[PDB]
């Protein structure tokens, strides 16, 4: 099930700082939805990244997103304080979203 | 994983049959994608029914479908010697379709 | 194939009424009906789609409706330029799937 | 109508089967959704294979999808026993979406 | 405004006959929904071609459509006696779909 | 082809003002596709109501819509300085979205 | 903007506890995709709750959801997170351009 | 959120006038659905562009639209006295379609 990320990373205040996280072709390597929230510690999550690279109203540009096969990535530039927290990507994942019924054999007689 | 039908039934020839098909609220109680496929013995399956009561072209009007609650139905009238097969029903399985991340802490220096 | 009678007829000044009858796949399933006019050898021209609904400089006198299974155009004020085929379409639902002839796997 | 695949294959236990399933630009050649299902005598079909080459919970790697053009392949490889059954292919196909009615001549007497 | 189509075009019995059909960008074009009814004298159109390319069920491949820019085509080889009737192309039309209000100035005291 | 709304209406502070719109069975009678735009002057519309009755983000519930047969509403309550301005609503509109060939015979020999 | 929740709630060892999440028309109101996530604490979420009223396979059914109108309704010791799908006008505007001629 | 215009353009009768309106990949980068809509000092708009660069009826082929990647434009040549007005952009935006909890702490005594 979870998509890998490493569960540590860093950058100065101006820089930048990219964080990747791999799935599989079920997820990130299958389909354009890979979304990626930030979180405060005991806050609720925002999204700043949905569908792989498109932003939501009033996050800036400097959050961006991007994949390439099975891995996805976040890249913050012009690193601030307020950056400071936790970042989880999450993935639309595939299924045959199919359930099979067990079979009647019908007899015409 | 399955949805449940009686793996027997009969009919008369001219007389009717009716075979149920039972899941849960993931499915067949979820949903209006049930469909029921006719299969002869050692021959691909036929779609007769798809979208609970929707018959294909050139599939005939003494087939229906319908469901109520949990379970669907398939019935057949004016049976004849064709209509002697396996069928199945089938449905759309809900999945919350989604996969979470490990999570990174990023730190601001 | 939707149901037609292949003629009907009116006077001049009075009124037609015609039926095409389908399934719950198309007329009985959903609200896209419509009936072409065409004259022999031209092009046919949409008199009525969405089952009741006129194009643009199509006059009221032509009109459309359904019940169940069976929509109906009907033309009023019957005019020489009437005499036409008309033929009745509509949207047609799907299962959108098609299935393989199988193959028999053996292993050796 | 039909998707075209040969109706026997054979391989040797351990080693690869490769079966084919030709279509057309309605279909294979026109989607990414070709499924193929396993089926043993007298049992109901399980899904093997969805979207082209993704693999449904608890289906093993050795099973696998592709498509080139209008054909798409199942591949199965360190055959096994269970692995002799028929092997039924199908897609998504693409509609028109209309039916035309039969016509009447109105005279104007 | 209608799609311009040469008047007659011919072939001989088991030959090939192409013919055009010239639209705009919105219609042609600009959309891949461009269809081809196949009409005998008196009798009701039949579909033999749907979304530029694609092929009902039992129209057969010698049928075949394409476009560029703003004309399509349709090409019908093995040419047969069936064959000889008229030939409509058809397709979506754009239209921004929208009609706007007058206004209303409120005012607030 | 407009929608009628008349050109003045007035409320006070606090209090509510209704303006309505009048179009067809092709626009608000046809479809739950009906919007409200607010706009001051020389400045850039902005969308207040969609699909008839629901708010985009940031709009608050005094603001509200609905429909009856042809004719839509916006009430807007507890009237404030801000709300002078002038409100257009607009609407999906039909058309078949369909443009005819010229034809052509196709003769075989 | 935000689906309101309380931000405490308290109950009991082999008790029950309920927490309610409202929003408008546009999510909780309009449609039937309402989730809940648990969540420990520098831990990463968990759904135990989709579409309103269904659990994820190994989640047990001593967690159950519902809804009424605009509001749903919801180690064990963990933060908790309603979301829900929401509709959008699905459309921006340019801020305008006064074009003179001459 | 809003696209970006310059605020005043200009050109001389007879001559073009081009204005520009940049977004993001989530609107004008991400679809070809991109407006103009012409507006008169108290009067409501006209939308004369949509689909990036298809013009509505009765609107003369001098307006005429285009898009490269982030930034679509709107072209007037043959300029004349009643085309100097305001002039809006609007655009489909993607959305990521949830909106999030502010969460609750559950203590267990």
């Amino acid at each position: 099930s979870a998509l890998t990320q490493p569960p540590s990373a860093s950058g100065s205040l101006g820089q930048s700082v990219t964080i990747s996280c791999t799935g599989t072709s079920s997820d990130v390597g299958g389909y354009n939805y890979v979304s990626w929230e930030q979180q405060h510690a005991g806050k609720a999550p925002k999204v700043i990244i949905y569908e792989v690279n498109k932003r939501p109203s009033g996050v800036p540009d400097r959050f961006s997103g991007s994949k390439s096969g099975n891995t996805a990535s976040l890249t913050v530039s012009g690193l601030q304080a307020e950056d400071e927290a936790d970042y989880y990507c999450s993935s639309y994942e595939g299924s045959d979203n199919a359930v099979e019924g067990t079979g009647t054999k019908v007899t015409v007689l």
